[PDB]
């Protein structure tokens, strides 16, 4: 089972499911094999119904669409749709927390409020919006109109684009004509020009997705922001990840999914109801996380973290699952039916994301304590029904420390230097003690043997002093490793960079370094490694291209994930992607984004399947950056 | 090449192609089969880098997607991404026509005006704006901010949908919460519904299908209302089609795409060359269309439409296309290769639709004359490089009588009744002169022999009293085979369809009837036949599901087609299509669009791919719809 997953709760669980006849994700996968070539190489063509067109990637005919689409123009309008729809999902989140804090504040939703109004007030000075002798409803009001107006074209760009970004680069951006807009107008244009007979120019077509990618960039930032003044800005916590965190003798609920304007309702309401659980024979409720929802309240609220990704189904097969309450995105539908042999109920909650055979609770935020009552009750009656089971729950978890938002790295710093705190980060990155920075950020992928690529190279950049922040559900692979707890940093860490986790966390008064990995948070707080950067960049005089700061998409999945991917290559980052997207088909492409990128926006792709190798080239692009600044490597 | 094209000119082009060692769309067709069976079933998903996956249609494993999806879940989300990109192509055009009048009005764009100041105080009250005591110029300012205020979220509803339907079907659809919010709106929440991990219930993907399908209404009829401002509401018009409107001895250019505000430009700055044209040897300029922007200038004037969708490469083919002007939509990039091969300039004008190795001029509206001028100088040249060449112009043209504009119908009917329009018609439907109505809308397919369904199923409708309306492909493959000229009337119409041509055609002072088909222009223009649609209900006082009106796709291949056939089964209409979307593969997803989307909207998808039993099945439905108004038939 190691050959599926490294994470050793996880091998338990599949030993569980084989002998109990319970269909995984990973047989699912061993029954699609051999994959389809031309779908995995990227040339293959379904948008129009002359098709389905393919084009073989070596030999003889086919050689190109029926229209006359040439395999560049296939696999760019492929990608560009899979951008484009990453870009949907981060806009439709973000979009959804802005209707939640507009309603909040209009009086129509009294479950939500502001409540981190330094940083409402930072965001509105960012976007030119005046707060000197206004109400904080007022200001939040038209926080909330400017984000809803990102979305479509207007009389400005796109401000969670242009603001958020040091001038420099908002500049060689615009004069690629690669600003975005509107979030939702970008995205419309992706569908309209990769649609049959348009767009037919590998180039165009690729500098259309990277204008659409700064589309989901903005949509994340602004994801980031909303969420932060509704539910706070994440500070330091600690918890613990990984199956072990379930109680058999509690009510075991996951919040699973991406948005957390359920599931931060969800946390508050069932410390309410501990006494309902307590009266059917639970000790109380036991919320956890998986996927990005579990982030966003492991962040907040150190809700511990019971599994990410790929290996969601395991969190059921324990048979202590009571509940998992689903809001939309990353959640395997097979679910549903997996429920049915496992008693977890599994509960939808948003109207465009339903499961044939879960129950379905339509939450209003103008309901959201009501709903979440009637939830948690499901839960309960469930637990009640397998009182008396015996589960099989895997003894193992790890400590994390998280909550590392940009602000909470900022203030950890300023107790080393209070009005300058940026500068004992570039202090060291200078004398070498940090080589350099990487963000792990992604999904787990069923071709990997789980969080074997994310750990792989965290391994060997940590002993090289490079300074590992992480979100989603790399932040999971690593958490769930060890990787987020302070005891490890003797093991993990070169010396330099030990000697500044210590230094950071002495000051901080903690006895102990910083853990060896910093969790920024959930996909959306990509934007919040985006702040940070970009205060770097600022505070340096330089564009980020010129940053000793690399991305890693170690095992990446989704079209969220791909978009990110992309922002990070259109910002001016060297980008590792762990598996290829659907470009090996078509050369020109594939050049561009490892190569001929470089001289639009700085940034490019490194193409790297195996792990150890990608480390090198990762070590090898942060210190092409830091001998462009002049310094040792 | 009878069973490539039943065209005779596209026949006599396709022997010159093969001589000559020029690939076609048939070649390409040829070399592409066997195609795939997973992505013609519909049983293919590329939608995360798991994949790719597929469902085989029957036997053993695969019978599930990686992450659980089923073939019901696959199928529908395959299909409303094809709406959505429908959605986005219609939409797009609609929008670049709102900043056009938008920027002619506030003095930014001197070529362009108000040229149909009827039309747009008309539009104007029916969404609601203010015209007494207001400047034509304001008015046209408000009406193109609404147009762009209903691309994204706002107080309202999309009002290109709730203003140009009866109030008895908007009320259907939204007990249904069919109601489009936002057009790019809902493509946005499509592509991130569909996305890995959202929505997986078969239902509730459809019906967000059905909504964007609406959306994608509100583009086209926004872009029939802002064309017909900007350049004029069309009226009857006599003109010519097919190879044989192009004229050795000028130069020739084809106007190619869908949006006409490149175009219109085009056929009037021509005019203005006749004297470049002639200093270069030229009889003249000889503009003639192609495809739907070609459709726009026959429309509004006369322009002779030469060739139409899956035949578009053989205009080049006769050796005298000078140049084709290219706008967006329905273009085989194929083209810009074989203009290596036919001495035809190719030249993209759109910022998104650019197609390797052709010339691009950046079309802007505020520089449109001298934009039309570039462009003609290149066609000049062109015609000059092969004074002295042969060429193989075949013979072949049929005369076309068009222009009937829903506005153009109401006063042709006013001749017969002037103070109810409407009644003459409603009185030879109720009589049975008029059995029904058929609609034929879309592309032809390299899949079907050329325009083989549409001129099959329109002869047997004509001969049962149908009137038969067409707009987009359908329309040119009926006027390349002389359905467009009243010479065919007594041949081709049923004894009642020939008396009220006649009686009409009499009463407007042409000496003989209409033409046995009426031209409603382009694919957009499939909204003024939803206009006349919903006036007939309205003055009958009933909703359109209860019309013996029906619609057939006959031949259709874009996502565009796929969005009108699915807002067509929205507003209630008997669809047929003549070839099938990738839904086989999940027969609950066919079970639903055939025959449980009745009990939603009242109107279904007829699926038939033999065009004598798709009539006999039109005739069905127009038969029933009689039926249950207590009419004979
Ligand atoms: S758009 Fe072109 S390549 Fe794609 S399916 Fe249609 S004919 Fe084939
Ligand atoms: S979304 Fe599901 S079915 Fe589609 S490619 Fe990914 S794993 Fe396969
Ligand atoms: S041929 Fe397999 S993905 Fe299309
Ligand atoms: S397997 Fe052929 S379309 Fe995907
Ligand atoms: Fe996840
Ligand atoms: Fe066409």
């Amino acid at each position: 089972q190691n050959l599926k997953s490294t994470d050793r709760a996880v091998q338990q669980m599949l030993d569980k499911a084989k002998r109990e006849g319970i269909q995984t994700v990973w047989d699912r996968y061993e029954a699609m094999k051999p994959q389809c070539g031309f779908g995995e190489t990227g040339l293959c063509c379904r948008h129009c119904l002359q098709g389905p067109c393919r084009i073989n990637p070596f030999g003889d005919e086919p050689k190109v669409g029926i229209c006359g689409a040439t395999a560049e123009v296939i696999v760019a309008r492929g990608l560009d749709r899979s951008i484009a729809a990453g870009a949907a999902g981060h806009s439709g989140h973000a979009k959804h927390l802005a209707h939640t804090l507009k309603k909040a504040v209009q009086g129509k939703a009294a479950s939500y409020m502001i409540k981190d109004r330094t940083k409402l007030h930072s965001i509105a000075k960012r976007l030119g919006i005046p707060t000197e002798g206004q109400k904080d409803e007022d200001i939040a009001l038209e926080v909330a109109k400017a984000a809803l107006a990102d979305f479509h074209e207007k009389d400005t760009p796109v401000l969670w684009v242009t603001t958020v970004l040091p001038p420099s680069r908002v500049k060689v951006l615009s004069a690629h004509g690669l600003i975005p807009a509107g979030i939702d107008h970008e995205i419309a244009e992706i569908m309209h020009r990769t649609s049959m007979g348009c767009d037919a120019d590998a180039q165009n077509l690729l500098l259309g997705g990277l204008r659409c990618s700064l589309a989901d960039l903005a949509g994340c930032y602004m994801g980031t922001d909303l969420a932060d003044i509704l539910f706070g800005t994440p500070a330091p916590v600690v918890t613990e990840s990984n199956l072990g965190v379930l109680k058999a003798d509690a009510v075991n609920v996951a919040v699973h999914g991406h948005n957390p304007v359920l599931s931060d309702i969800i946390v508050s309401v069932s410390k309410e109801m501990e006494n309902e659980a307590r009266a059917a024979g639970a000790t109380g409720i036991n919320v956890v996380g998986i996927c990005c929802t579990g982030n966003e309240v492991l962040m907040r609220h150190g809700i511990p973290a019971c599994t990410h990704s790929v290996s969601q189904e395991m969190a059921m097969i324990t048979g202590a699952l009571d509940a998992m309450i689903l809001d939309y995105q990353c959640i395997q539908p097979s679910v549903a039916t997996i429920a049915e042999c496992t008693g977890t109920t599994v509960i939808t909650t948003m109207e465009m994301s339903k499961i044939t055979g879960a129950t379905h609770v339509n939450f209003a935020e103008e309901a959201a304590v009501e709903n979440a009552k009637q939830i948690l009750r499901l839960a309960i009656d469930t637990f009640k029904r397998r009182k008396g089971k015996p589960v099989e729950i895997p003894n193992i978890k790890t400590k994390v420390v998280a909550g590392f938002s940009t602000e909470a790295i900022i203030n950890a710093l300023s107790k080393l230097n209070a009005n300058d705190p940026l500068k004992p980060l570039i202090d060291n990155v200078v004398n070498g003690n940090i080589r350099g920075v990487c963000l792990f950020a992604g999904c787990n992928n069923v071709k990997v043997p789980q969080d074997q690529n994310f750990t792989t190279i965290a391994r060997k950049l940590l002993k090289q002093n490079v300074l590992v922040v992480a979100t989603g559900c790399g932040a999971g692979a690593l958490m769930r490793h060890g990787f987020m707890d302070p005891a490890n940093v003797d093991e993990l860490c070169g010396d330099g960079l030990k000697a500044v986790l210590t230094a950071i966390g002495e000051a901080n008064g903690l006895g102990g370094p910083l853990p060896p990995v910093l969790h920024m948070g959930s996909c959306v707080d990509n934007s919040r490694a985006v702040a940070l950067v970009a205060a770097l960049a600022n505070r340096l005089g330089v564009d980020l291209d010129r940053l000793p700061v690399v991305a890693s998409a170690a095992e990446h999945m989704h079209e969220k994930a791909v978009a990110i991917g992309t922002w990070a290559v259109t910002i001016g980052l060297p980008t590792h992607i762990g598996v290829l997207p659907p470009i090996t088909g078509s050369l020109p492409v594939t050049q561009i984004l490892t190569s001929s990128v470089k001289d639009i926006t700085g940034g490019y792709f490194i193409h790297e399947l195996d792990p150890e190798t990608a480390a090198d080239k990762l070590l090898a692009a942060i210190n092409e950056r830091r001998a462009g600044l002049g310094l040792p490597w």
